[PDB]
């Protein structure tokens, strides 16, 4: 069913979990078959499992953790912090990230956006 | 003009700042005249500065600090994390909080979804 707030909050820390270790099948398996993913919020978004699995395929050493507790709503959604460590011009580098998603009536993402720019990016 | 990914942080943070010493004319002219607010994504939204010092009157001693960087997009948004110390019938509490906010060509908040529960509520 749609999923209850403290549903969200389990499902949203395990995504940041799944990406932290770069586990692409279970990452996709997260998203609805349909699901769209805006990242960062403002570019064109990227539908389908397909297109997600590519996303992470090129996108994930890079580490991801949760940088406080996740918010959740009681219709489905929430949004949580976290910073990503990656490579950047050949040096460690840090990226603050906010994700908002929204779940279906099946518990899985239909929707998400990742708040982020430049101006979050740190050597 | 739209404001830039470093004009939103300014604006974002300054909005917190505003809560914090409870100014209320002050939050209040931070937002559009015609702005809607969810708060809590999910409730019935407040729309216009009225109703929305309506909300800030009723809720505001009460502090506010963020508790991480204000993420900014470039397209006039931005999200932030933050946390809302209050007291609830003489007990202490905190609240966590993620706002998003998109804003307008003049500056101003067009819309705000702040993004939490009682999951987020914690004594003391
Ligand atoms: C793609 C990326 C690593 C992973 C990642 C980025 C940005 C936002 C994200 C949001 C997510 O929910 C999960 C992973 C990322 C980085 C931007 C530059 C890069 O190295
Ligand atoms: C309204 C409130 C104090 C301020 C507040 C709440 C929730 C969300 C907020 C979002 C903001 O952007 C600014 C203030 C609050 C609390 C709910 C219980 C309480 O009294």
């Amino acid at each position: 069913n749609l999923p209850t707030a403290q549903e969200v909050q389990g499902l949203m820390a395990r995504s940041i979990e799944l990406v932290d270790v770069g586990d692409i099948e279970a990452i996709v398996q997260m998203y609805a078959d349909d699901a769209t993913v805006e990242n960062p919020f403002g570019q064109p978004p990227i539908h389908g499992r397909e297109q997600i699995a590519a996303f992470y395929r090129q996108g994930l050493k890079v580490r991801a953790c949760l940088t406080g507790p996740v918010r959740a709503s009681h219709n489905g959604c929430g949004a949580m912090p976290f910073r990503v460590e990656m490579v950047w011009n050949g040096q460690p580098c840090a990226l603050d990230v906010i994700d908002v998603m929204r779940f279906d009536e099946h518990g899985r993402i239909q929707t998400m956006q990742a708040y982020w720019s430049e101006v979050n990016l740190s050597v």
